[PDB]
């Protein structure tokens, strides 16, 4: 089972995934890590793990379509069974989403449908929500509109800073992402009729309950 | 629980609603029926049931805003708890949608998002669909774009005419519309964050599953 991970920054989720393959919780391997930022430390994590790395700079391309095309061309050298977005700060084109339909995953730092887009933690905190979390879902063209597979809620108390809750959510992300990937790896997770299904059963709008 | 129904034609769905109140499946009453067509037989259905009727001709108004305004003014004489569109062939203005936000329902003759608008049936046959149906949803300015509450699928077999399938879908409409209205009447159905919620639970893009 071949996994290709796409990142943009630190890659703590990438690390959790790497560790899960190592323990075999996930019966597969991370074949490659792609980044749109040369600096991403995640690349360094993959490097140290003997995993291949690649970098595609948006400037070197003259259109989003041209960029994803070279992305698809590159990612495919590894014959991935699933493409995983772990902190990938770049919106993917419909062509790309199409090419990996049903095998493209992402983990959004909020309790979807709440706060699609960037700056989740802040909104959650500035709006005064008593509950925050993360959501792993199948990627569709709709910015975080795809079928939610699993969420991990997290209590928000007075006094918690943006970083406090962020580190709290992160801890959950490291737990549910590798898990969702393992479900996928065992052919227990699929998507059709634009819905997420676990063990053959349809999952609710907010993921496995 | 006061219900005000809006129609344009025969009103078979109106009748199903009327019958449901009679049996108390819906714990409420149709207080009035409005139509934008003087001929609509639905008016006679209401008439025979001792229900009040009203007609608002578009020609008698010089703008859509003026028309809905008078419509709101009239509908409100009946202090409705919910306004139900049953075959109402007229697009309502934002102000109107706003005035009945969360308490405005419609039943579209197709499996939304598929075939928003008119000519559902014909497109289904034509586009050679193996499945057709109806969708009850909360009305938002987006033509059949609002939160779908419940759909009723219907199989399509070679040998089926546009009338064969239409009559098949109607039969379902008479079943799920009164049902959805009862959910609403029991305070079990609500809309917020532009989503449909049944028994406190968020409903999928396709309605109750
Ligand atoms: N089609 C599709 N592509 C996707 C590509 C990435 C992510 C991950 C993530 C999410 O899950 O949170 C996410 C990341 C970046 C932006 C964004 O708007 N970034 C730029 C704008 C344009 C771009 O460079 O792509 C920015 O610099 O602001 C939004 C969401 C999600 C999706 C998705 O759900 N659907
Ligand atoms: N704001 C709003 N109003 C609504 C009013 C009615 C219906 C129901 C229905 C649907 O669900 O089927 C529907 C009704 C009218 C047309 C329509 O195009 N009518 C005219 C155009 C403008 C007019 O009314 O003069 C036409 O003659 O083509 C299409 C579909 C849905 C909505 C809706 O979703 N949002
Ligand atoms: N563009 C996707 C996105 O929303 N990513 C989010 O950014 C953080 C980076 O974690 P990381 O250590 O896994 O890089 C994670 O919390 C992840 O959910
Ligand atoms: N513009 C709304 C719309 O498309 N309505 C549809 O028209 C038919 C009229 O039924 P009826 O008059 O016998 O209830 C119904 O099938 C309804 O879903």
């Amino acid at each position: 089972m071949n996994i290709v991970v796409l990142i943009s920054g630190n890659g703590s989720n990438l690390q959790a995934i790497i560790d899960a393959c190592k323990t075999n919780k996930i019966k597969g391997t991370v074949r490659a890590v792609f980044s749109n930022k040369a600096d991403a430390f995640g690349l360094e994590r993959a490097r140290q793990a003997g995993i291949a790395t690649h970098t595609l700079i948006a400037s070197a391309f003259d259109s989003r379509e041209a960029y994803d095309r070279e992305l698809i061309h590159e990612i495919d050298m590894y014959a991935p069974d699933v493409v995983v977005l772990a902190g990938f700060m770049r919106i993917l084109s419909p062509a790309f989403v199409s090419h990996y339909a049903g095998r493209l995953l992402n983990i959004h730092p909020s309790l979807l449908p709440k706060y699609p887009g960037l700056h989740t933690h802040r909104q959650a905190l500035e709006n005064g929500d008593e509950e925050h979390g993360t959501s792993v879902h199948f990627v569709t063209d709709e910015l975080d509109g795809g079928p939610v597979i699993l969420q991990a809620k997290v209590p928000v108390f007075a006094g918690d800073s943006e970083d406090d809750i962020t580190a709290r959510v992160q801890t959950q992300e490291h737990a549910i992402y590798p898990l969702v990937i393992s479900w996928f790896a065992d052919g227990r997770l699929k998507m059709h009729e634009n819905a997420a299904w676990l063990d053959g059963q349809r999952l609710p709008p907010q993921g496995y309950a």
